[PDB]
């Protein structure tokens, strides 16, 4: 938990970050700064993102693994990837 | 089409590139450098990939549109995004 808190501090301290969400293996948002309705949705939505893309990646090759999933949108970029036992979600302005 | 072809030559000319594929909205790989079975599979799950995320993003909000899909793997990084009427896919070694 502290790990995410250490990164959230610098993120929320810098300009560009819109909010950081953290979901556990159970699916519950252990921590989040986004909106109420925006967090609850992102929790499952994001969690399902890596879950869906994962089953697909397996088709890309026999021996593969997921460790990064970005999606540059029109509003902002939300970084999401599989962690030890949780799903990190970093939302902020676009970089591309 | 030519645009993608111009970028393919340079890519195939440089190291790192594993293989580039060019699929349309219908599902026909106008261009491909990978293997026979490797192309069909890639172009197969390709359309299924965008259709998967595009279906999820709809939950994030009403007004939006994906324009970048990157997935860092263990074998290589596969980046794909929506084009004029096709889906460009650049496969090569990892960058980050």
């Amino acid at each position: 938990m502290a790990e995410v808190e250490e990164t959230l501090k610098r993120l929320q301290s810098q300009k560009g970050v819109q909010g950081i969400i953290v979901v556990n293996t159970e699916g519950i948002p252990i921590k989040s700064t986004m909106d109420n309705p925006t967090t609850t949705q992102y929790a499952s939505l994001m969690h399902s993102f890596i879950l869906k893309a994962r089953s697909t990646v397996r088709d890309i090759d026999p021996q593969n693994d997921l460790t990064f999933l970005r999606i540059r949108s029109k509003k902002n970029e939300i970084m999401v990837a599989p962690d030890k036992d949780y799903f990190l979600i970093v939302i902020q302005n676009p970089t591309e």
